[PDB]
Formats: C-alpha cells, structure tokens, sequence
C-alpha cells in the first residue's frame, strides 16, 4: 500500500525542474553540438509528454477553477512536442551545413514561450486551492506521443 501523496508533489516539482533545463539549455543553445543534442530533446520531450499526464490528474487533485485552461493546455502541448522535437532535430542536421544559430534562436523563442506554459500551469490552478483555502475549510494525442518517442529512441 501506498499514499497518493506522490503524484500531487511531482506536479509542483516537475513545473519547476523542466523550467530550469530550459534556461541553461538556452545558454549554450548555440554552441550546442549534434552530440548534446540527444539527450537536450530527450529531456524536453520527458517534461512535455509527462506535463500531460500530470496535468490531467492536477485536475482532479485541485478545486474546479481552472478546468479550461488545463484543457487547452493538453491540446497545446502535443502541437508544441512535434515542433519542439522538429527544430531540435533540425538543428541536428542544419549544423554541418552552416545554418546552426538559426534554427537555434527560432528554437529558443517557441522554447521559452513553452517552458512558462509548464509554470503557468500551478500558477494558475493554484489561485483556485488558494481561493478556497481563504475563505472556509483550509483543505489520436497518445499516437503522436508514442510515434516521436520511437523516433528518439532509435
């Protein structure tokens, strides 16, 4: 037996660590080399395809408040995964040519406007567990996902 006092930490916890990747990632984005390049994206598409899950089950864990936005939010981040995962492994490819820093700033722009999404998403929800605290009682998207997962992989 176990609690479920996992997962509800893990959403807090992931919402911050994914976001601190993205800003040294972002650093040495440029001089980043077709070697670093695996595992960058590898991380990215950890947090990215997780986020949906973890997302999905904050839902429930807090109070109805925020219910649109975290909809949206799924549809986003597979959109987001495909074009993500495209400019990194462009880069991968556009680095023996010359076109490296390119798609590295385009990548950097779609990249951070992402990284605040993850954020977003306790911030958000977190003014309806909030709002309820002050006041009275203190208490084909998986296709996508499983076919880029392979295309990593191997």
């Amino acid at each position: 037996m176990a609690n479920l006092d996992r997962s509800n930490d893990k959403v807090y916890e992931n919402v911050t660590g994914l976001v601190k990747a993205v800003i040294e990632m972002s650093s040495k984005i440029q001089p980043a080399p077709p070697e670093e390049y695996v595992p960058m994206v590898k991380e990215v598409g950890l947090a990215l395809r997780t986020l949906l899950a973890t997302v999905d089950e904050s839902l429930p864990v807090l109070p109805a408040s925020t219910h649109r936005e975290i909809e949206m939010a799924q549809k986003l981040l597979n959109s987001d995964l495909a074009e993500l995962i495209n400019k990194m492994k462009l880069a991968q490819q556009y680095v023996m040519t010359s076109l490296q820093q390119e798609y590295k700033k385009q990548m950097l722009t779609a990249a951070h406007a992402l990284a605040v999404d993850a954020k977003n998403l306790l911030d958000v929800i977190d003014q309806a567990r909030l709002k309820m605290i002050s006041q009275s009682r203190p208490h084909s998207a998986t296709r996508e996902l499983d076919e880029l997962m392979a295309s990593l992989s191997d």
